[PDB]
């Protein structure tokens, strides 16, 4: 089986993405999120992406401004509105699903769901992007 799919954290001019590879299982890191005078490697993701079949694509820049939800997000879905109709490929939004109900009735276990991490910048939040799409299954 095979369906190479990608998967980016950023907006305008802001390059950090993953790009992930259904045939072992795994996704690459992309570039510093820091694009050319606003021109995102699209000769990079481009090359890799139809070389390959792109066959799922997951963008949109999460950041949180005061901590919590961030309604600032809008801007980052209508992104994803634009690499698609640049190519037309089937590329879909990263929502911050993690953070919507208030009460706790969900994360019990403070120990569990582990990951090495301490503050990484490397464009970790797109192969983030991109494990949340495995969840998706598409």
């Amino acid at each position: 089986m095979s369906g190479t799919l990608l998967a980016f954290d950023f907006g305008t001019k802001s390059i950090g993405v993953a790009v992930g590879q259904r045939i072992t299982g795994t996704a690459r890191p992309l570039p510093a999120i820091k694009a050319q005078d606003g021109t995102p490697d699209w000769n990079i993701i481009e090359r890799l992406l139809k070389e390959w079949q792109p066959d799922e694509i997951i963008v949109g820049l999460p950041l949180n401004m005061d901590g919590t939800e961030q309604p600032l997000t809008a801007r980052a879905r209508k992104f994803a509105n634009r690499i698609h109709g640049r190519f037309g490929v089937e590329v879909k939004l990263h929502d911050e699903r993690l953070s919507t109900v208030e009460a706790r009735s969900g994360l019990f276990e403070q120990g569990g769901y582990r990951a090495l991490n301490k503050g990484k910048v490397d464009s970790a939040s797109a192969v983030i992007i991109l494990e949340s799409y495995f969840e998706q299954g598409y």
